[PDB]
DNA sequence: ACCGGGCCCTGCC
DNA sequence: GGCAGGGCCCGGT
């Protein structure tokens, strides 16, 4: 894909995430945020809030923020990769129809890349060095070694793919899930020689047939319909209604008289 | 235990945990905080952020929460369960000293319980109804029956505590963990006669042999530990100069003279 | 309400 | 610097 294939594609796939974003705020979608309830008078004073009302909108910021990186990883996965570079994604409806990709050791797998010289990729995308521990790496491992010892002709190869940070900022995950077990005995088995693990700049750069600059394009892409969604001042009414929307389902039964919150309450909600 | 030995254990233990999350920021340890470069653009205008160093604050308090919740889900593990109510940690030297626990299935169990009656339970415990996703469900359950099948003599049966929330809130992982697989299939193993899931209230009840109360208490000591901490003054400026220090690791290479970012040298930095 | 996925660190070696 | 683990949601249906 070129430079204008890129961007402008991007740019659809963001313009439509960043409306899904606000729909979160406009629609008051709360339903899906955890507390911790033993850990709410630590949050209170170590970030010095004053009051329940500046509690919820830590709270809040916080739950957004995971929902950003959540939506974030989705969006390259199922929208970008495919509408922008041709990836065949294994959903619901692909996995039914191509031979043998119903079988759950395809759980793991994200897309099919077909290169114009034959050759067929397998890809497992990660967002970063992070997204990984050692539970879900051993199960990589189990799942990758399946498919190359039971399905040898589905592909040429398997690629581990992680979009931003680099090669060596990499923990031993990336390690794990190749069958490099260098501490502890994990029975993972080795199998390095199909699956090869890119990152950052050169994760991007495999992605698109060697162009060096694809990132940009991808960073573009999102800038542009960042700009153009124009949601900087009308976000801050929007963020502030979702905050009382949020307190307003503890505020009438976990305050006391002087407004210091009843943590025992709040534990007693959560926890039955 | 009773009342007054979980206040005053627990309290002892979230001390300890408190002067390591304040070590953070004193010691300035910021090399394990991702950043998103694509991202970047979305969260400025989202959030109403104004420069680079907004950016950068915004990051840090999400690193910080994220490292609590992190923190916190391993003081309950290694240092709660084991001080408070007397759990085995299967951590390396337990593990090497006492067969059969030195075999992978086993990376999975936290603790063995000790009931005074005989009884003898393994528990593999998390924090929420999120704390899990598929790619854990199903390794959690390879584990679990594989230590049912070929190790049936080292416990009466196993148990998933989850510290906070309710059985009706906790997502379908939990189901899939003990082989129930109503949705597509992923080949896990009916296990439920010999796993089963306990949550909140009823998690620590079920720790403390059936004292209801539990959760109040463990809470409590928390709190104490909290208002004998005294940091709510001093963390303003300990979380400033934080940013300060993060601020500092990109500024020359990517500010502009009004304080804003190029957004293009942040992911050339982070990218390579 | 389901559900198949998506995602980011610490504390001690 | 390694490493055995620790943690929290979306979007389609
Ligand atoms: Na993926
Ligand atoms: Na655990």
């Amino acid at each position: 894909m070129n430079k204008q294939e890129v961007i402008l594609k991007v740019q659809e796939c963001a313009a439509w995430w960043i409306l899904e974003r606000q729909s979160k705020l406009t629609k008051l979608m709360s339903e899906t945020m955890s507390i911790n309830p033993f850990m709410t008078p630590f949050i209170f004073d170590y970030h010095s809030l004053n009051d329940f009302d500046e509690l919820v909108e830590a709270i809040i910021a916080k739950h957004l923020m995971t929902g950003h990186d959540t939506g974030f990883g989705k969006l390259i996965d199922e929208k970008i990769l495919p509408r922008v570079f041709g990836a065949y994604k294994l959903d619901k409806s692909y996995r039914a129809a191509n031979e043998p990709f119903i079988h759950p050791c395809f759980d793991e797998i994200d897309h099919v890349i077909q290169r114009d010289d034959g050759r067929i990729e397998l890809l497992s995308l990660k967002a970063g060095k992070w997204t990984i521990q050692l539970t879900m790496a051993v199960q990589l491992n189990k799942a990758f070694h399946e498919i190359i010892n039971n399905y040898p002709g589905v592909a040429d190869n398997i690629v581990v793919g992680v979009f931003y940070g680099n090669s060596h900022g990499l923990t031993d995950k990336y390690r794990i899930l190749r069958g490099i077990n260098t501490g502890a005995n994990h029975n993972v088995i080795d199998i390095r020689d199909k699956v090869h693990v890119y990152a950052g700049k050169e994760f991007w750069s495999w992605l698109n047939n060697g162009e060096a600059e694809t990132q940009h394009w991808v960073l573009e892409g999102i800038e542009r319909a960042v700009k153009e969604a124009d949601i900087k001042e009308k976000n801050k009414d929007l963020i502030e209604k979702f905050k009382e929307h949020v307190a307003k389902k503890y505020n009438e039964q976990v305050l006391n008289a002087d407004g210091t919150a009843q943590w025992h309450k709040l534990l007693e909600m959560i926890n039955e």
